[PDB]
């Protein structure tokens, strides 16, 4: 998550001094509000931005005298992140994502004055706008849950956050949070900043709770599902091969690798290929390919040498009818679908191969 | 588990018939009766040695007749298992279990006319036997239940064991299954074989199905158990370090090449110790040291310079007050307690990366 | 180099003895002389094949009476080589080759009364024979000569050797050393055992020694003979690349390991492909592809794939118009022609990038 | 070597126009000249800076009224390089590098008005100078010779210089060569300067090959001073022993899996420390420890712990004296003294152990 300390202060000095006790308490983003920028000059985001280089300074220019080349002006100054209006021509955003690509800076669109806000926010990512901006209301939040629902990139959120109500926002899929007076106002904004942060930790351990739970609820899937052609397939091959080479792909080597080596301790003859004392291949070995897709090429080139030679391929895949698949002697399907496909298959052959080892200790 | 196959035929030439069907059946050892012993002669050891080399033949010496020099000869004779009564002298079961010694080859010991079945075999335990067979009685099964729960060795089990009985004697621990005239005196004994192998490969599809569930049960606990100080002190750490350096040994080393793998794709400079391209532990550089024992001298050495040389250092362990965990700044316990203690560290160490990578890439 | 000890005497209980002192002293293979398997029986080869079971027992079968019955009678009686002659009919000897062939039990053949020595030992090598036996005729040593420059398996010599003509026998190329009374008739059989195996360890310094120097000979050939096209183009395309991925196949990529690790030193962006830490390859990186051959799957795989993505690639190999020469944009000549191709393409390119090394220190 | 154009015109815009055509040609530093830097102000260095961003600007401040704070003006101007006079106070040279350390800017000190060039350059070197420059004269030359022989930091030189002189002033040492009419009032400027840089290839081309050579001829010392102990010492053991198991640190690890790779193919039952398939150390292994200062820490602790669990230890050294020696039961002492002594010892093992394993081969 992402704290953001709106500065709507007119005082240059008063908005100085509270982004040096937020940026204590640990928040990410400095807006330099509207108030800010018109009488000061734009030196305004340079002067946070010379001021604290390790955060990202936001330009407020949600006004409708702004064009691209008040964009490249923030770029230029050091604004990080620049914000604008969504109610402004389509040909003034386009305009300003060109001038940010030659930056390297973001886009924030907010929607204060939009009719349908949920139809223009799907438009706003198909040009490539960075982040969007809607405002809670204090029906509030009603906004929050059709823009969020309808688009991919972040979401920011502002209007009346406080300890009370930032976290009915976050649990609704806002990214970026806005806070002004809750902290400016307050007689330890710094303190403020804290529990803000505290309550976004509390949001980050239920993350990965449930990313921990996630997956171990799809290993006890592909333990129910197990089938004995595969586990016996695999079981018969092992005890009646010569040598055993095991050949994974990126983290798929590891956990081979991760296997191999409790093989070891059941006095297999095993190998892992890509290692210095890895035997050549002959009659009689058998060859455990390990690829989610079954498509990787340097394991299909060893399947296929390992069949030449006169050996088993046992392939550990997603896909049986995969090119790895179809040269295998056996295939153990091992299904990979919070954590990605690739992730799921690696965590189940993980935990799979350590109940063999299991079964093999028995 | 193991399937031995009676011979208690008195004809040699209908013996080795049988015993090559049971053998392609699956059948691991053949045991050569004692009505077979006294009507043909020791070589009716050697005659099936010599015809099956890959099984282990079992000469059946179960009367009392049998001293040291009658179990010297079946070892002799090419006999890899002896069996024997347990009602023989004590001084007699080490002259056999020392004879036996001298080749390599194992001792059975029966209880069939043992008083206290639970005391002998405990007894027999203490002088080196390698297994215990047990009768079911054909109170049936009584005890098989106290002699699987009072010795640590291999029980075998005979008596009026068929396709419907063997189930149950395997339920009650048994290791060894000896059949008789169930394959023996049958129309195809290789098909009724191969359906007792069936029968083994049941009870295997739920040894590993529990070995994965007993792992994941126990990282569904470390993540409700995780606390906030640790992640969070990991987390803060990684953020704000130079250069990351993931360390871990033997297993745990391929876990934290695996966590490597994916906080380079987050754009962290991260390194792995002991590879090639390692650079120079730096100022301000990250050592994240992964040890179950937190006892592992190469991950305390290097734990050791990291400090030395001004960096932070990041244990995760399951002894928070180890050598290691008292080196390091932030120490993340992975609690412990089917699967081993390095086993069930390393998965859930890998698991709770995992989660920290889902909360990173949000 | 083999130490054979010739036991002619016809005590069996003197032969036991004095071969447990030869053994002592190092020697490999004991020779059971026809003067003892005429008077003891065949168990003259049993009985030392037991006391010697590290040693290998010849039979000495060297007379014309012997046919595929004496020969097979030795293999069952523990004679891991049996010597015959080779004035036999050519059906006997591969009689006692399938015999032996049956048994894995080697066969040497003796020329004591061959009327064109060099021919018969030529065709002897065509039926499989293992070794060949001369004599020194102490014109002597002429026979060692031609039978040594005609055939490619181990020539066996016999004939007055002791300590002051062992050494001729082996300048000649003599592979197995038979020696009879220097040993067996003397007042420290183990003590000329040991001097004997002194003898084939000054022959050892010479070989290692040549083998040094005939790997340097050729790597300073290869020095004066680099191009200044190719080193310069390694070089620039170093200088000039964003990240540098280094790969080589085998042995040549533990090579191409060294030099990664000199260049991260020297502050490259340096990189080793199949490492945990290997990033994306992107436009501007530089790819040096290390293979004698050129043709390695995958090396040449990686190849195309930097081609594909707008990078450079430096193939170092033996054959510049190989599949990976012709793909690269600089190709250096690592060129070829006692040590095998492979080892004198990557000691060559080893000490060619210390080199390169040196260069860049400067 | 680095070469310098010296832009001593007093008109700016042929000035880069000089630049803009030498810096094709290869050269590696612009100086901006004195008679540039009166007229134009300190922006003439961020003229050229800002065009020549791949190249390092020299800014020539070779003047008396040149203080600490004029070398700061150049270093905010983007020079990289700052050339002051050694007539100058000591204190406004360390002031003048206190400045270059607080920018990472180079500093150049001229000898053209000191008495004692040879004594003063030393003194230069203690307070941090980077870089020597002195002039030519055309006993044009001499000064080239003393000073470069007097201290180690680069020296550069100037006076003269064509296609003609500047052959001399790289055999005697000089690092920076800086030329001015020769490139600037020619023809072609950029041509002139490819013959500069070709001719620097040519001192490039003998740099490689002595370096190549120099390992070469230590490696022949090495062959010719092997010892009989070591070479059978090794030998013996390696084939003596049940496991053999081969650790070394850093790039000697490379070597070890290199010869392990080779060990491999003649069946022998070896294993490098470190990898996924390595098992437990036991009673009659081998472990060869290869380290050329005979005490790095991990390769001291394997060899305890091959000595505690009953092994033999073979350690490959510099030192015999070291820990690592005085554990082993044989000590191989490889010396390792243009290449460092490591490279030295590295290399001549890895020649060495392909020459026990021509020797095994025969
Ligand atoms: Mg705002
Ligand atoms: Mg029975
Ligand atoms: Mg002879
Ligand atoms: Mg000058």
């Amino acid at each position: 998550m992402i704290l953001q300390v709106a500065l709507d202060l007119t005082d240059i000095e008063q908005a100085i001094s509270i982004a040096e006790k937020a940026a204590r308490g640990g928040a990410h983003w400095l807006e330099v509000g509207t108030p800010l920028i018109k009488k000061e000059g734009m030196r305004a985001v340079e002067l946070l931005k010379r001021r604290f280089p390790d955060r990202k300074i936001v330009a407020d220019l949600k006004t409708m005298d702004t064009g691209a080349l008040e964009v490249e002006m923030a770029a230029r100054h050091g604004a990080d992140v620049v914000s604008i209006l969504g109610v402004a021509d389509d040909k003034t955003i386009k305009d300003a994502l060109a001038v940010a690509r030659k930056y390297g800076v973001k886009i924030m669109v907010d929607l204060i004055g939009v009719k349908d806000k949920v139809q223009r926010a799907k438009e706003l990512e198909q040009m490539g706008v960075h982040y969007i901006l809607v405002h809670t209301g204090i029906t509030p939040l009603e906004d929050l849950e059709k823009v969020v629902k309808a688009v991919k990139i972040p979401v920011a959120v502002a209007g009346g956050l406080n300890l009370e109500t930032i976290p009915k926002v976050i649990e609704l899929g806002a990214t970026i949070v806005i806070v002004g007076s809750a902290i400016t106002k307050s007689k330890d904004p710094e303190g403020v900043t804290r529990k803000i942060i505290d309550l976004f930790w509390d949001e980050y351990m239920k993350t990965i709770r449930k990313a921990m739970k996630d997956i171990t609820d799809h290993i006890n899937e592909v333990a129910d599902k197990l089938r004995l052609d595969e586990v016996r397939g695999l079981v018969d091959a092992m005890i009646g091969a010569n040598k055993i080479f095991i050949y994974g792909a990126g983290r798929s080597g590891l956990v081979g690798k991760a296997f191999a080596m409790r093989l070891m301790h059941l006095d297999f003859n095993v190998y892992v290929v890509g290692e210095t004392i890895t035997p050549a291949f002959e009659e009689g070995d058998l060859l455990i390919a390990i690829s989610g897709s079954g498509e990787t090429k340097t394991i299909v080139d060893a399947a296929e040498i390992a069949k030449q030679q006169g050996g088993k391929v046992v392939a550990i895949t997603s896909y049986k009818d995969s090119t790895l698949g179809r040269l295998a002697d056996v295939v153990v399907e091992i299904p990979g679908r919070t954590a990605p496909m690739g992730t799921l298959f690696e965590d189940s052959t993980m935990i799979f191969l350590d109940g063999i080892i299991a079964l093999l200790m028995a």
